[PDB]
């Protein structure tokens, strides 16, 4: 453990699949976002920026499991990762003895998330 | 120390910032075929260069709608115009930017371009 | 050199449907693609979907772990310690991680420099 990246994972994401499982079970919304994102979830005017919003929660999500390691990071619930936008409107998760660098990415079918979890101490 | 809350500041942080983007190149397509002078918006002198000397129409696309995505994950990893941001070719991909050591990288597919950055502080 | 923590990035992105017709048109190629490890798991799938879909993601790890380095395909063994996707690379600490859709594979690489 002398690297300073612990880490790093990335989640591609059909919109498609969120859409129709969103459809077929609404409350996956609760499945998969905290009560902060839920919040902004509900607040979305647009049915298609809600979509797009929990399809990029849920890639961001995956990407951080697989940036821990999947084996350890399948053990922490979604609903336990606040994924929260700081004053620039910038994707950020704190997670204590990680500096965590996030990225989101969306095209009209696809969602995408990047994560690097850096060390916080040497 | 200094009691500021400026974060840059403060930072401990190995990496600066991270940037995906995913761009869907009919769109990029579209874009160019009905307002072409906006390339000069996007791409360096250099750039320009190299694009207008394509011969073949869909490699020039291409290499706009990856040009596009690297300004844009280079804008979210930094936290500066597009058309002052060249992405030059070693063939790797490389953009020099003051303060910083900049690590990029493309990738195409027939419908999609992405790029990723990482941004290291000098 | 550079002082840099990282000596470079890569990412790739790949159809499967391409990755499909390669295996139905020339099986061969798998051997010249994957490692005899990989060869094994890929061997072992009993899903030609997912063993496609296995195929896939290796040829865009081997992809972008080159776009990063800046080796030959079949010497570039990606194997799964917590199940995470690691390379060993004399020199670096080789971070991976893979990504798949029905239609996408996707992999991407940091090198980051050992401070051996």
């Amino acid at each position: 453990s002398n690297a300073m990246i612990h880490g790093i994972g990335v989640d591609l994401i059909e919109i498609d699949r969120i859409q129709a499982l969103y459809s077929k079970q609404p409350k996956l919304v609760e499945r998969i976002l905290t009560k902060n994102e839920q919040h902004k979830f509900n607040n979305f005017t647009h049915e298609q920026r809600k979509i797009e919003f929990l399809a990029g929660r849920f890639a961001t999500k995956e990407a951080f499991s697989k940036a821990l390691g999947t084996g350890l990071g399948k053990h922490v619930a979604f609903n336990d990762i606040d994924c929260y936008n700081d004053e620039l409107g910038k994707p950020k998760i704190d997670y204590e003895g990680f500096i965590v660098h996030v990225s989101i990415s969306h095209t009209e079918h696809y969602a995408m998330s990047q994560v690097v979890l850096e060390k916080s101490a040497f």
